[PDB]
């Protein structure tokens, strides 16, 4: 394991609480959901 | 702007850096594009 950094402005910030929060969920994991997701996907 | 941590095991690690590499893209513009994509498909 390791901890790689993520930028993010405000606004997708508050985006991710928002989406995170109205579902019972954190901000890390949705991250983790939409990392995931998308290598799923490829 | 603030920046978060995300915790990835290697084989998450390596899945990135191939899958961006493929594109001519680094780890963390892969990882900016899978947060948009998703909260884009939440609605
Ligand atoms: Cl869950
Ligand atoms: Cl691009």
């Amino acid at each position: 394991t390791t901890t790689m950094g993520v930028m993010l402005d405000d606004a997708t910030r508050e985006r991710i609480k928002s989406a995170a929060t109205r579902i019972d969920r954190t901000p890390h994991w949705l991250i983790k959901q939409a990392i995931f997701s998308y290598l799923e996907q490829l």
